[PDB]
């Protein structure tokens, strides 16, 4: 008769990645989390907030804003898989951009992906550099 299978692996294989800019000087952090069940299916809500807090809006000393870790749950999502921590300073979210974005625009934004099944962070910070 006919049997088969076919199975190719996919790339992308990692959901945390920090790797430096196109200087390096900086440290472009890309964090990854889930929702869909073992099953693939997202529960009712997995931690909305996914475990830590990101704070948006917040004025800088250059007059910009950017979005930064408040604080950062102790075995949640964002801690466990995400292993953010509260210093850093969220980038883009599930591709959303947040430099500049407003209070309420980065939490627009985890609203917007709230419900959603997985949420890319992209976090940057400035790594060695004086001289």
């Amino acid at each position: 008769g006919s049997s088969g299978s076919s199975g190719h692996s996919h790339s992308d294989k990692h959901p945390v990645t920090w790797q430096p800019s196109k200087d390096g000087d900086r440290l472009i952090g890309r964090i990854l989390l889930n929702k869909r069940l073992k099953d693939g299916s997202v529960p009712r809500d997995s931690g909305a907030m996914l475990g830590l807090k990101v704070v948006g809006g917040k004025m800088t000393e250059s007059g910009r804003l950017c979005a930064f870790i408040t604080k950062v749950k102790k075995g949640s999502l964002a801690d466990t898989v995400g292993h953010l921590r509260p210093g850093d300073e969220v980038l883009e979210w599930n591709g959303r951009l947040l430099q500049g974005a407003t209070f309420e625009e980065v939490y627009n934004i985890i609203l917007e992906s709230k419900p959603e099944p997985q949420v890319e962070l992209v976090v940057s910070r400035s790594g060695p550099s004086s001289g």
